[PDB]
């Protein structure tokens, strides 16, 4: 009920000097809801969580909750490779009034499966909010196995879902076995959200939704209805965009696309770049025209 | 023509390692009876690497004879040697095959231009439809959608792909580069479900050797657009898909068939006629789950 | 002269409660110097930088400098995937009196090569200290190319070296071409420190040196002397240890080994675990006996 | 003079070219060019010869051609250096046939690749190499190359083979993981013959205990490669690094595209050799690749 459909991994707009642009962020969230987004993820990876201060992280979560006004669930990014920091970020989001938590697998320090279990257990015990595990080997290197995931689901009632960015669709099937058919599985990959739902997924936490919220929402709606022929038609319309925004970092592809369609600021924080290669920008332009978002 | 559940047929051997022609014929006949929509003789799962040229030719001919035009025969004609690939392609054409399955050259690691040259040479040599068999997990090299698109434009008889990348976004990229009419068949049993959601129209399948009826019904559900039913089949078949591939698929399959149909487990070295106890236990459990064993 | 030989990537010992054990750290550093270590890296990955607060990071750097007493160079860990944070950490270490900085490639957020250039350029311009680039694709996923590295070396006089944890020894040869023969190359992999120096390396920033500082120092001394036959004898003695301490995370393998030889506390911070598998502990035990560090 | 080793037993070391197989314009084996290449390799200081390995285009040769080139190599070598015949296949029966032919023809050893494409288990690898080793009396060098075969023979499997078969004597190790040399010393012994299967890391490979390299670059620069290996045998690693400085651009350039094609281009420039290869390899290269090879040849002193 809460975790379904098209859920944007919201960008964090900045002003020219790199400061958080609260006006632009609020306007983006308002527009997302109006266009049919089924949920919101503030201050995740695509919201540039790595370069935000604790105060900025807190404020954007609070602002997202305020703008949403209980219309759609707010699933706050509360990730860290430091368990104590993850708990600290999780507790704030609970106090601020978030509906759920998105918790990434620890990156860089490369814990064991038992370390992953201990990390997520400690977060789950510290809060009452529902938790969605964010398994992303392409970023974190480590990979939570279906066995570890199943163990966490059994041990903690508030571990309710996964944002699965493995890109291995057989993992959805394996997770159905280890975690149950009721376990909430959301795609962490825009380009395979289609196949992901065919395997049992019920939505996607999406980067592309930042650019094309209506099309992404209708795409997800088609799959919920069991209309996969229509879903494939949406894939035909959207795939060039999915591909183009990820030629370089998704944050930067997304902010470029929105700079063209909506006059959004391209500013990001280092080590991300406010610029893109010409072939990337050309592909994004062509993809926007193909999707009907530009002329 | 080329659609649905298409078994990547095993080649049964007798105890001494010789091709068991009668066991092969019975296997093909049963496959057709159970609803398989096409046949791939002497591909990877048919142990093409360990068959002689004479054996390869004989098994292709037998498959054609047993099929009796009921379902298409898509003959394995792969090699990392272009000249050899052409020879196998020409034989299969002369024997009366309906199409050719042509693997990307393995081991020698050609460039994209080398892949283009290889497939162009095969396509120019025969009139039969060709299905490109792109399998980076075995061949290392990976035919890009751009190279694939160039081949499709250049040769009218390059009609499809058996896509074993396991990257479902590649189906979408191949729709763009090769067209929506390009025939895409899954080369991975466990993701055949998502593959068809992305535009695929079937699967060249190892699991179909063991469960041809369930695999055919699974594919039929997807053709009908009934993806809820397809997922129910996935629930039933996934343990088998996983278990068959814990060790090499040929060996997992021949073990499963030894339990259900009294098939010989014999394979040719470097494949092994044996499996680990845990693999056999997992296959046993999967067969029970699928309703193929009590 | 500064950066050479056996340079331990120092562990940060904790008490049972998880607080920094300053006394144990001081004793560890003093022993390292006594046993022949040629330099020191405090608060790097193996020092559990991800789970240390800014204050703790600061204190341990300051502590390392004081105990060292200018006997060997202190190369302070100052890594982050946030450029602003990397600068802050680098500035403190400089203020504290560090001799150099070890700066990791940004992890998790996956910048482009141009993003890597921007990140390291920003750190280099902010400080006067020499900087060693820490290129570790197994942790950061991104991989600084020899071309990007060479561009940084040309642009900034204070970018002087690399801790190369690629495990691809041909990269040393490529880095000699792009960065010059005088560019300081230090192995980031204990098990291939031998081949690394044969290719032109001049030392190793080492996890194993925490456990066997004398053997590691003598090993490096043999290679400086050009005595590769002797260096291979040390490899025979040390390889089982190199392998065993990395069966599970190196921090945890190292702290177990030190618990056996020196009575070190095994405590680490989550998501790292204070425990190991029985097979790992048995392998470390066997390796210590083989090395002559236990009976 | 002849090769003798004062263990009359059984010596494979130094710079050992993975010999190309020259073709005429029509793609037929050029026996004249092959013989001339072998003769020149020996004259320039190569310490052994591998005919019809991967770089000799074994995948595109017929059985007859494979046999002929092996025999020709043995004939031309005339016992001056060891001939380690390529006898690889992913079909065990075929590997045995090739092994037996090489023995009867007078080869000194076999180079036997891990089965590619069919992806056997570790136990399958053991069975494959055991069957080959039991069939012949020749020394066998295991060719472990995960970048081509995908499968990777573990040090444990390798050690088990060494224990089971006295004629399994060495490895051509193309893992590119130098810690594997150290692990193979543990599992197979310090006397196990380890030869680098990667030109660019032959330097570090010997530092870890290797005693030579089965080499693509040696086709182009046999004298420099032999002197490079001699420096390492003498323990002169500073000199070896000077050779690496001289040769690394060539190691890199010839592998920008397939090594067979990089090598045949280089030899077309230095010695007028034919660039012809058999499909799916291409007789052509990208302009930037050729330019890089040209620059590398000049740097090495092989072209003006």
């Amino acid at each position: 009920k809460m975790f379904k459909g098209s859920i944007p991994a919201l960008i964090t707009p900045f002003t020219d000097n790199g400061a958080v642009d609260e006006q632009a962020f609020a306007a983006h969230v308002e527009w997302q809801i109006a266009e049919g987004s089924n949920g919101l993820v503030p201050v995740g990876t695509t919201g540039e969580s790595p370069t935000l201060s604790h105060d900025e992280h807190k404020r954007v979560v609070e602002l997202c909750i305020e703008v949403a006004a209980k219309r759609v669930p707010v699933i706050a990014g509360a990730g860290s490779n430091n368990t104590d920091e993850a708990i600290e970020l999780a507790l704030h989001a609970q106090d601020a009034g978030a509906d759920a938590l998105l918790v990434v697998t620890p990156y860089y320090n490369k814990p064991t499966q038992k370390g992953l279990f201990a990390h997520f257990s400690a977060v789950a015990e510290a809060v009452k909010l529902p938790i969605v595990i964010y398994n992303i080997p392409p970023r974190s290197v480590v990979d939570m196995s279906p066995e570890t995931m199943g163990a966490l689901v059994k041990a903690h009632k508030n571990i309710v879902g996964v944002k699965d960015a493995t890109g291995k669709l057989d993992r959805v099937s394996e997770q159905r076995i280890s975690c149950g058919k009721d376990f909430i599985q959301l795609s962490g990959e825009d380009s395979t959200a289609l196949g992901f739902n065919a395997h049992g997924g019920v939505g996607c936490i999406s980067v592309s939704a930042n650019v094309a919220p209506r099309l992404c929402s209708e795409f997800q709606a088609a799959m919920l209805a069991g209309d996969y022929a229509k879903a494939l038609e949406y894939q035909d319309r959207l795939m060039p965009l999915h591909r183009a925004i990820f030629m370089e970092p998704g944050v930067c592809g997304t902010k470029y696309a929105l700079s063209k369609t909506r006059g959004c600021n391209r500013k990001v924080r280092s080590p991300l770049m406010s610029t893109l290669e010409p072939a990337t920008e050309a592909a994004i332009d062509a993809a926007l025209k193909h999707a009907g978002l530009m002329n």
